[PDB]
């Protein structure tokens, strides 16, 4: 018995008025007649609020609902740029992502950009759904369309022939559930395209693993000595579980070792396991202090490995947002924030996304550039970093590939 309907985590992406927002609207007036979410109105998505994390400032709606088989949280943003932070930051969870393609204009510059970004930062998957279909009366002309948009996704790598791709239109369906259409398929052609797109996204979406079954990986933050027999080691478990016994791998900035886990405290706990998301203390067998700082990482022996060179995509932060005026160059030398310290490093090999050389990147921009750091740290695909000048963060990145 499953106590709770699987989740996942999406969002709409797409060009500037192609219809991200109002098909959001749609999908949730559609599952609302089936008391499956509640409805949220057109004006209220499109007026998307500010958040703020970690020295960045994003606009992004978030709606909830669910189908028959899983639960949703979904963003959609007003702006290009709001979408360009919250891929690059990973401020939301993307399990998969809906493109919305306007029929009536085909495939546009933010389509691209937002299938690269969604490939470099690691979406796993998307289904597509063609809008504006009232717009367009010719069969002919959908189905090209249509092959453009699989091309366009084939050229990033995402399966084009894989992904399901449904036409319809949003504001139709929505104009249809006012006009009194039911929700139930059959009842309106229109309102029917949405559960079809929901049916899609239900199939071809893959559940998250859940965080707790993933390989150990927790950042080290604090170190205590307490006894001769090994350290305490603080930090907030980022994935998987540890369990008495273990062996765990200690890597980042000095050669990897191995050592095993003696003890899991919590506040007024001792613990035989900890789990993603607890804050613990470990205690690790035969480590001293000195052999363990603040950047390092205790994983799964194998999971992660040490790296200083990378590619990566960055974004460079406004002077409005906080950031500085002027743009990230070649060569430039700032500190790199990796889960809990700065590290020195070299920016270079700026790709623009044609695959040409570029000369830098001015601040609201974003570029593949390749990082090295001064020292090794444990590094994958997927990693967030922010790149800091006297504290302050300048600019956002996530590790794209490994490169030494
Ligand atoms: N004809 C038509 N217009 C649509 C459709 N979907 C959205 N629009 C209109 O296109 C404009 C942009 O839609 P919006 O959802 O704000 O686009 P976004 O910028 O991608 O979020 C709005 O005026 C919508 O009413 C559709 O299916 N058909
Ligand atoms: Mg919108």
């Amino acid at each position: 018995f499953e106590r709770t309907k699987p989740h996942a985590n999406i969002g709409t992406i797409g060009h500037v008025d192609h219809g991200k927002t109002t098909l959001t609207a749609a999908i949730t007036t559609v599952l609302a007649k089936a008391g499956m979410a509640k409805a949220r109105a057109y004006a209220d998505i499109d007026a998307a609020p500010e958040e703020k994390a970690r020295g960045i400032t994003i606009n992004t709606a978030h709606v909830e609902y669910e189908t028959g088989n899983r639960h949703y949280a979904h963003v959609d943003c007003p702006g290009h740029a709001d979408y360009v932070k919250n891929m690059i930051t990973g401020a939301a969870q993307m399990d998969g992502a809906i493109l919305v393609v306007s029929a009536a204009d085909g495939p546009m510059p933010q389509t691209r950009e937002h299938i690269l970004l969604a490939k470099q930062v690691g979406v796993p998957n998307i289904v597509v759904f063609l809008n504006k279909e009232d717009m367009v009366d010719d069969a002919e002309l959908l189905e090209l369309v249509e092959l453009e948009v699989r091309e366009l996704l084939s050229s990033y790598d995402f399966p084009g022939d894989d992904i399901p791709i449904v036409a319809g239109s949003a504001l139709q369906a929505l104009e249809a559930i006012q006009g009194g259409a039911s929700g139930q398929k059959g009842d309106n052609p229109w309102v029917d395209k949405i559960l079809k797109l929901m049916e899609e996204v239900d199939a071809y979406i893959p559940t998250p693993e859940r965080e707790v079954d993933r390989p150990f990986l927790m950042a080290v933050e604090d170190v205590f000595t307490i006894t001769g027999r090994g350290t305490v080691a603080t930090g907030r478990i980022e994935r998987g579980s540890v369990k008495v016994g273990e062996t765990i791998e200690i890597v980042g900035l000095r050669d990897t070792r191995s050592t095993t886990v003696t003890g899991v405290e919590m506040f007024q706990k001792t613990l035989d396991e900890g789990l993603a998301g607890d804050n613990v203390g470990l205690l690790l067998r035969g480590i001293q202090k000195t052999d363990i700082e603040r950047g390092m990482v205790l994983a799964k022996p194998g999971s992660i490995t040490p790296h200083t060179k990378f590619e990566s995509e960055v974004y460079v932060l406004k002077k409005e947002e906080g950031g500085r005026h002027t743009p990230f160059f070649p060569g430039y030398r700032p500190q790199f924030y990796v889960r809990t310290t700065d590290v020195t490093g070299a920016i270079s090999d700026f790709t623009a996304d044609d695959g040409s050389a570029a000369e830098m990147v001015i601040p609201g921009d974003r570029i593949k550039m390749t990082v090295e750091l001064i020292n090794p740290i444990a590094i994958e695909q997927g990693m967030r970093f922010a790149i800091r000048e006297g504290g302050r963060t300048i600019g956002a990145g996530v590790v794209s590939k490994i490169l030494q």
